[PDB]
Protein backbone atom coordinates (compact mmCIF):
# COMPACT_ATOMS: atom_id res chain seq x y z
CA UNK A 1 0.00 0.00 0.00
CA UNK A 2 1.45 3.06 -1.20
CA UNK A 3 2.87 6.06 1.18
CA UNK A 4 0.74 9.44 0.78
CA UNK A 5 1.68 12.49 0.46
CA UNK A 6 -0.83 15.56 0.08
CA UNK A 7 -0.38 18.53 -1.34
CA UNK A 8 -1.59 21.81 -0.79
CA UNK A 9 -2.46 24.50 -3.55
CA UNK A 10 -3.01 27.20 -1.33
CA UNK A 11 0.17 27.32 0.17
CA UNK A 12 1.63 30.43 -0.14
CA UNK A 13 5.20 28.55 -0.76
CA UNK A 14 3.97 25.60 -2.52
CA UNK A 15 5.78 22.43 -2.22
CA UNK A 16 6.77 21.80 -5.49
CA UNK A 17 10.26 19.80 -4.19
CA UNK A 18 8.20 17.38 -2.24
CA UNK A 19 5.92 16.80 -5.19
CA UNK A 20 9.02 16.51 -7.74
CA UNK A 21 10.22 14.36 -5.41
CA UNK A 22 7.25 11.96 -5.61
CA UNK A 23 6.99 12.37 -9.38
CA UNK A 24 10.70 10.76 -9.30
CA UNK A 25 10.13 8.19 -6.80
CA UNK A 26 6.82 6.70 -8.78
CA UNK A 27 8.27 7.42 -12.50
CA UNK A 28 10.92 4.50 -11.47
CA UNK A 29 8.78 2.88 -9.19
CA UNK A 30 5.22 3.10 -10.21
CA UNK A 31 2.78 3.17 -6.96
CA UNK A 32 4.70 4.13 -4.17
CA UNK A 33 3.34 7.02 -3.10
CA UNK A 34 -0.37 8.17 -4.06
CA UNK A 35 -0.58 12.19 -4.41
CA UNK A 36 -3.66 13.71 -2.24
CA UNK A 37 -4.76 16.90 -2.76
CA UNK A 38 -5.92 19.57 -0.34
CA UNK A 39 -6.34 23.48 -1.04
CA UNK A 40 -7.14 25.48 2.05
CA UNK A 41 -4.20 28.18 3.48
CA UNK A 42 -4.65 27.08 6.62
CA UNK A 43 -2.88 23.42 6.51
CA UNK A 44 0.27 22.48 5.95
CA UNK A 45 1.78 23.00 2.73
CA UNK A 46 2.64 19.29 2.09
CA UNK A 47 2.83 16.05 4.67
CA UNK A 48 4.20 12.44 3.91
CA UNK A 49 1.36 10.02 5.82
CA UNK A 50 0.91 12.12 8.97
CA UNK A 51 4.19 13.68 9.00
CA UNK A 52 4.04 17.74 8.49
CA UNK A 53 7.75 18.26 9.43
CA UNK A 54 10.88 17.95 7.33
CA UNK A 55 8.69 16.66 4.54
CA UNK A 56 11.15 16.32 1.67
CA UNK A 57 13.55 14.85 3.53
CA UNK A 58 11.38 12.36 4.95
CA UNK A 59 10.30 11.13 1.02
CA UNK A 60 14.50 10.99 0.64
CA UNK A 61 15.33 8.98 3.11
CA UNK A 62 12.07 6.63 3.18
CA UNK A 63 12.91 6.31 -0.85
CA UNK A 64 16.85 6.06 -0.38
CA UNK A 65 16.36 2.80 -3.41
CA UNK A 66 16.32 6.12 -5.77
CA UNK A 67 18.01 8.93 -4.02
CA UNK A 68 20.73 6.94 -4.20
CA UNK A 69 23.42 9.49 -5.80
CA UNK A 70 25.58 12.43 -3.52
CA UNK A 71 27.11 12.14 -0.42
CA UNK A 72 24.72 12.62 2.32
CA UNK A 73 26.57 15.81 4.05
CA UNK A 74 26.67 17.53 0.33
CA UNK A 75 23.44 17.09 -0.30
CA UNK A 76 22.12 18.54 2.93
CA UNK A 77 24.10 21.05 2.29
CA UNK A 78 22.51 22.03 -0.76
CA UNK A 79 18.71 20.70 0.02
CA UNK A 80 18.94 23.46 3.51
CA UNK A 81 20.13 26.16 0.87
CA UNK A 82 16.74 25.23 -0.90
CA UNK A 83 14.56 25.50 1.92
CA UNK A 84 16.19 27.61 4.02
CA UNK A 85 17.40 30.40 1.67
CA UNK A 86 15.87 30.17 -1.45
CA UNK A 87 12.68 29.75 -0.39
CA UNK A 88 12.58 33.26 0.75
CA UNK A 89 11.41 36.41 -0.87
CA UNK A 90 14.64 38.75 0.54
CA UNK A 91 15.98 40.09 -2.69
CA UNK A 92 19.75 40.96 -1.12
CA UNK A 93 19.59 37.38 0.21
CA UNK A 94 18.35 35.46 -2.47
CA UNK A 95 20.81 37.33 -4.98
CA UNK A 96 23.81 36.03 -2.56
CA UNK A 97 21.92 32.46 -2.34
CA UNK A 98 21.72 32.26 -6.46
CA UNK A 99 25.22 33.53 -6.65
CA UNK A 100 26.64 30.47 -4.59
CA UNK A 101 24.53 28.06 -6.48
CA UNK A 102 25.69 29.95 -10.07
CA UNK A 103 29.12 29.47 -9.22
CA UNK A 104 28.40 25.95 -8.04
CA UNK A 105 27.29 25.46 -11.55
CA UNK A 106 29.63 27.11 -13.22
CA UNK A 107 31.76 23.61 -14.57
CA UNK A 108 28.85 21.07 -13.45
CA UNK A 109 25.61 20.35 -15.01
CA UNK A 110 24.22 19.27 -12.07
CA UNK A 111 24.70 20.26 -8.80
CA UNK A 112 27.09 17.75 -7.38
CA UNK A 113 28.36 17.39 -10.58
CA UNK A 114 26.47 13.61 -11.81
CA UNK A 115 25.49 12.38 -14.84
CA UNK A 116 22.56 11.92 -13.02
CA UNK A 117 20.03 14.70 -11.04
CA UNK A 118 20.17 14.47 -7.34
CA UNK A 119 17.87 15.67 -4.34
CA UNK A 120 20.30 18.83 -4.30
CA UNK A 121 18.99 19.47 -7.81
CA UNK A 122 15.18 18.40 -6.94
CA UNK A 123 15.31 20.74 -3.65
CA UNK A 124 16.76 23.81 -5.44
CA UNK A 125 14.56 23.59 -8.69
CA UNK A 126 11.65 23.63 -6.64
CA UNK A 127 12.60 26.12 -3.99
CA UNK A 128 13.00 28.40 -7.41
CA UNK A 129 9.59 27.45 -9.32
CA UNK A 130 7.94 28.46 -5.93
CA UNK A 131 9.76 31.93 -5.42
CA UNK A 132 8.62 34.14 -8.14
CA UNK A 133 10.80 37.00 -7.15
CA UNK A 134 14.33 34.75 -8.76
CA UNK A 135 13.53 35.16 -12.26
CA UNK A 136 14.54 38.90 -12.60
CA UNK A 137 17.77 38.09 -10.50
CA UNK A 138 19.18 35.44 -12.62
CA UNK A 139 18.96 37.06 -15.46
CA UNK A 140 19.75 40.76 -13.94
CA UNK A 141 22.63 39.28 -12.26
CA UNK A 142 23.86 36.99 -15.21
CA UNK A 143 23.46 34.04 -13.47
CA UNK A 144 23.44 31.93 -16.38
CA UNK A 145 24.88 28.35 -15.10
CA UNK A 146 21.53 28.86 -12.96
CA UNK A 147 19.54 29.94 -15.93
CA UNK A 148 20.77 26.96 -17.80
CA UNK A 149 20.30 24.33 -15.05
CA UNK A 150 16.76 25.75 -14.63
CA UNK A 151 16.02 25.40 -18.17
CA UNK A 152 17.59 21.89 -18.28
CA UNK A 153 15.39 20.24 -15.94
CA UNK A 154 12.64 22.26 -17.07
CA UNK A 155 12.32 20.77 -20.17
CA UNK A 156 12.04 17.59 -18.13
CA UNK A 157 8.11 16.98 -17.30
CA UNK A 158 8.66 15.72 -14.36
CA UNK A 159 9.91 19.10 -13.29
CA UNK A 160 8.52 21.00 -15.19
CA UNK A 161 5.38 19.76 -15.72
CA UNK A 162 5.05 19.57 -12.28
CA UNK A 163 2.92 22.73 -11.89
CA UNK A 164 0.32 21.83 -14.69
CA UNK A 165 -0.13 18.49 -12.78
CA UNK A 166 -0.41 20.37 -9.61
CA UNK A 167 -3.15 23.34 -11.30
CA UNK A 168 -5.14 20.42 -13.51
CA UNK A 169 -5.89 18.63 -10.45
CA UNK A 170 -6.68 21.48 -8.53
CA UNK A 171 -9.45 22.38 -11.02
CA UNK A 172 -10.37 18.79 -11.35
CA UNK A 173 -11.11 19.23 -6.87
CA UNK A 174 -12.89 22.00 -7.53
CA UNK A 175 -15.29 20.26 -10.32
CA UNK A 176 -15.89 17.78 -8.40
CA UNK A 177 -16.95 20.28 -5.44
CA UNK A 178 -19.24 21.60 -7.47
CA UNK A 179 -21.19 18.87 -9.47
CA UNK A 180 -25.01 18.87 -9.02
Amino acid sequence: MPSTLTINGKAPIVAYAELIAARIVNALAPNSIAIKLVDDKKAPAAKLDDATEDVFNKITSKFAAIFDNGDKEQVAKWVNLAQKELVIKNFAKLSQSLETLDSQLNLRTFILGGLKYSAADVACWGALRSNGMCGSIIKNKVDVNVSRWYTLLEMDPIFGEAHDFLSKSLLELKKSANVG
